[PDB]
């Protein structure tokens, strides 16, 4: 996938993004289901969280945020390598949660603008260029891992 100059850079955000994972979970999953209300419908949980400010005010889905994120902080960092990472995810996304390859493109639109808002001088236009990348190998291989469970995407 990615050349060592483009996980550099990958990594090199993710360090400024770790001391706030949890804000930044959050933000991810509010902004998911504010621009794609379809997507909250997946979540039995957070079916009740019905206006803005409940969602704001749950920690559950601060809690949910936060667990997003740090798994993918995981595969991030094994690089291009990071078979026994997704696999589990893949699973559970696809036997379990049942969840598009498209709903996962759109997670991945928002992770990337929350990290631009919040890392105005650091995320340039290398670094995004970089991410976006990074993000399309993960949606790749788990599109292709679902495949093995029977799911489609
Ligand atoms: C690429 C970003 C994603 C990652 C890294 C991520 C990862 C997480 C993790 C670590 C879990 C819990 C462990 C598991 O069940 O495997 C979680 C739970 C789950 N994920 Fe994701 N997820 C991703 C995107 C999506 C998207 C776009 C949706 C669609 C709405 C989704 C819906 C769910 C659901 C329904 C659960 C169950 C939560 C619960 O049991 O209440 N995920 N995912």
């Amino acid at each position: 996938g990615l050349s060592d100059d483009e996980w550099n850079h990958v990594l090199g955000i993710w360090a400024k993004v770790e001391p706030d994972l949890s804000a930044h979970g959050q933000e991810v999953i509010i902004r998911l289901f504010q621009l794609h209300p379809e997507t909250q419908e997946r979540f039995a949980k957070f079916k009740n969280l019905t206006t803005i400010d409940a969602l704001k005010s749950s920690e559950e889905v601060k809690k949910h945020g936060t667990t997003v994120l740090t798994a993918l902080g995981r595969i991030l960092k094994q690089k291009n390598n990071h078979e026994q990472e997704l696999k589990p995810l893949a699973e559970s996304h696809a036997t379990k949660h049942k969840i598009p390859v498209k709903y996962l493109e759109f997670i991945c639109e928002i992770i990337v603008k929350v990290i631009a808002e919040k890392h105005p001088s650091d995320f340039g236009a290398d670094s995004q260029a970089a991410m976006k990348k990074a993000l399309e190998l993960f949606r790749n291989d788990m599109a292709s891992k679902y495949k093995e469970f029977g799911f489609q995407g």
